[PDB]
């Protein structure tokens, strides 16, 4: 009766994926069978913009799209882009992307055609190159693919490197070609997309936020009964720490492939990681800012007064 058509990026075998999937099968068994996800992986559907789109028209019901491709629908949203903002405690991140922080950002959709219904963590992100990053100074003339945000080009230029976006589907051939020298993304992408047969060099480094938002069709989720939105949003929120801890372990068990499969990994230098934070954080809150206007500025405060609380 009321079934939706969800699409998203990644492989199936990621953890967005599989707790996609038990969400439905929950969903379906507490509504009376009349809730039916359907899940549409690998870019399926279309690229993230043009699922984005087709979610806004309605042509699809529904997408869980990391945030860094809503800032053109939802400049808000794009707070979550700027490098190390989230605490590395996992838990206090949580409080953060769970509580009145995280709330403003899903009711920041509702006045932009989406109803943002749950946001889940999905990741840390990881510097590859083919060229050497074992410093800051190498990063210097360098070129990045991003995900399509105007604040993660600004991450990048801070520290002297260029970067632009393309297609998650095309990333593959763009590292394979030279299109780009390198990318970021958490581990367990990098292995799933099969990055370590075009990437020579990784940089375990966790110093920006893949942040998953789950949006619905507002005419779909208007047409479903109040208790059927009750059921729904209490069911993701129920699938997501076992998502998380499928997350986390597969970035363990990825590196292990990466490395075995010639990559050379090295760590973030803590004065590399403090000089990055301290270079990227005016120009990418400058950015955030400067598209998100007054309203940037108010999430900017809740989110140093709720970190303060937290942290
Ligand atoms: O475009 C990407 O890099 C990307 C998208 C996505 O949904 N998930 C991910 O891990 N990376
Ligand atoms: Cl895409």
């Amino acid at each position: 009766k009321y079934e939706a058509r969800i699409g998203h990026l990644e492989s199936p075998l990621q953890p967005r994926h599989q707790g996609l999937e038990k969400v439905a099968k929950l969903v379906k068994e507490r509504t009376n069978g009349e809730v039916e996800f359907k899940i549409f992986p690998s870019s399926q559907l279309g690229n993230q913009r043009q699922m984005n789109e087709g979610v806004q028209f309605g042509t699809i019901e529904g997408t869980v799209s990391a945030a860094a491709f809503l800032g053109g629908f939802n400049p808000v949203v794009s707070i979550m882009d700027i490098p190390f903002l989230l605490p590395v405690d996992r838990a206090k991140a949580q409080e953060l992307r769970q509580g009145k922080f995280g709330k403003a950002l899903l009711k920041s959709f509702d006045s932009r055609g989406f109803k943002a219904i749950a946001t889940w963590p999905n990741g840390r992100k990881n510097f590859t190159s083919n060229k050497p990053i074992s410093t800051i100074a190498d990063y210097k003339g360098q070129s990045f693919r991003v995900m399509d945000s105007k604040i993660l080009i600004e991450q990048f230029a801070a520290i002297g490197a260029s970067a632009i976006a393309l297609p998650f589907g095309e990333l593959y051939t763009a590292l394979q070609n030279g299109v780009v020298d390198g990318e970021e993304n958490p581990l367990d992408t990098i292995q799933r997309m099969k990055f370590y047969e075009v990437q020579k060099y990784l940089v375990t480094s966790e110093h920006g936020a893949m942040e998953d938002y789950v949006l619905f069709n507002p005419s779909y989720w208007e047409s479903l009964p109040e208790n059927y939105q009750k059921i729904i949003v209490d069911t993701f929120i129920e699938v997501m720490p076992g998502v998380e801890a499928h997350k986390e372990q597969a970035q363990k068990d990825a590196l292990e492939v990466i490395k075995k499969a010639g990559v050379q990994v090295t760590p973030l230098q803590a004065a590399d990681r403090a000089a990055m934070r301290e270079l990227m954080y005016p120009k990418t809150k400058a950015a955030y800012l400067a598209r998100a206007g007054a309203q940037g500025q108010e999430l900017i405060k809740l989110y140093e007064e709720e970190y303060a609380r937290i942290v």
